[PDB]
């Protein structure tokens, strides 16, 4: 008899849940007592399973019908209704904070906020980007413009298995050092930016036969690391951070610089931060003061 | 209780989503077309303890020191799948459920004035339902806030599908009183007062009603919009709301600042959006852009 590594399960808290994604993250009390996190996720369908079920006399309860539309509760065989079950036991506070639904706040960072508050904060963290430099200094590179000022490398995202094009995701990392984000972009960077957009699209076209009009090509602000990089995703893939509150289309960044050379130093950029992110309180305090 | 046909043969997967755990199938039957849609149900908080207690049927898949993963095999009454059948299905149904095939368009200001706008001028906007809300002929009791100013005012109404028990999914729409403002393309500094009122008073109204502060809201316009009378979407920052992607959503605060910085921004700049391959506008734009 296969068992969970504890006795009983009482829900203390729903940490996170998504009706959309058919997933729930539970903080349970067990062995009453101890903390455990249990994540339950309904499984995706396998078309062969479904095809075979629909010719095998499925157990159906009719809920509603009109002349052509009918809805049922289907009570499937067990290979369609298994639930992916992830267990963290015992769960620490770190685990509980990890799985807790994010609590985000928007901040509208002015040019002066960035200069006076954000930049100092980032410099105080000065997190390593040595992994970036390791890639640039050199097997996964799909395309490279080796120009040390206007060049870049293009690499598949680690999570893209390349088993399909639906979730195509590549990243361009510039060779040039010290361009921390959008905030550092000036017309000096236009050749670089244009190179990434043009040559990155050319590369993807030649390698995967995906045209540029099927790609969403963007930067994040705030970026996950502070060395300029560009996301190239399938337009049909609702990729990470492709929301308006984080993503900035490269073509539009370029045109923004063309139209206003000082755009990225002067304009207000809007982004989200977790409520426990120290930068959020620094920015909020600064904004309250003026 | 049987399906309303037999001999289902999959012709095509019209759409499937591993993220959303749904599959839409086009089958041939009675050798007619049918569509069958299966959807895994969301978890209900009140049943999860019973899923996990007692002696649930499990198969261990992986375990390291603290993390393990199983397949859990729910009992029958906790196993059901939502199943929808359209039979006989028509071409219309098949097109309805087919996955969207989109292309990005970068519409220059000249593309807009030469191609897009003449197309739009040829179409009735079919917005009497909008007018009915503005005029209190429909949905009046659903209005959460109104600034009744006919130039710079608006009404704020919740999305009909929103279950307001769940602030996570917060979604309201501001519709302006002023008529004739099709989209972002029509926006000039004339509209700044309206835009500013929407942002300010819409946030205020949502703080008052829901005790949700403005910094928890994504407030944006779509381009292209779903209908051609200016409206603004107010959504929970945690809700991946309809069209909040960068290729359709424009934050209201940024729209305002854009206009403050360059009065002709929305007539001059290239706007980037996605269209279905069968959209008549994509046909027009693509052919025209290629000629140019």
């Amino acid at each position: 008899p296969v068992r969970l590594p504890f006795s009983g399960f009482r829900v203390q808290k729903v940490l996170r849940e998504s009706a959309r994604d058919k997933i729930i993250f539970l903080h349970g009390k067990v062995n009453e007592g101890e903390d455990a996190v249990v994540i339950l996720e309904k499984t995706p369908f396998q078309v062969e399973h479904v095809a075979q079920l629909l010719t095998g006399s499925p157990e159906l309860k009719l809920q509603f019908s009109n002349d052509i539309y009918s809805t049922y509760n289907l009570f499937p065989p067990r290979h369609l209704s298994d639930i992916k079950t992830t267990v963290v036991y015992p769960a620490t506070e770190k685990h509980l904070q990890k799985y807790m639904r994010q609590d985000l706040r928007l901040i509208r960072e002015t040019g002066d906020d960035y200069r006076t508050i954000t930049l100092p904060y980032l410099e105080s963290q000065s997190l390593s980007i040595q992994w970036v430099y390791n890639i640039l200094d050199k097997d996964r590179i799909v395309f490279e413009n080796p120009d040390p000022s206007d060049g870049f490398v293009l690499i598949p995202d680690l999570k893209w298995n390349q088993q399909q094009l639906d979730d195509l995701y590549l990243i361009a990392i510039c060779h040039r050092r010290g361009i921390r984000s959008l905030r550092d972009l000036t017309p000096e960077h236009l050749p670089l930016l244009r190179n990434i957009l043009r040559e990155g699209q050319e590369a993807i076209l030649k390698r995967y036969q995906v045209t540029g009009d099927r790609l969403r090509v963007y930067l994040h602000y705030l970026p996950s690391y502070y060395h300029l990089h560009v996301h190239f995703t399938a337009l049909g893939f609702e990729a990470p951070g492709s929301g308006v509150e984080r993503a900035h289309l490269l073509a539009q960044v370029i045109e923004n610089l063309e139209c206003d050379p000082k755009h990225y130093q002067q304009r207000t950029l809007t982004f989200a931060l977790r409520t426990d992110d120290p930068l959020l309180q620094l920015l909020q305090k600064a904004q309250q003061e003026r």
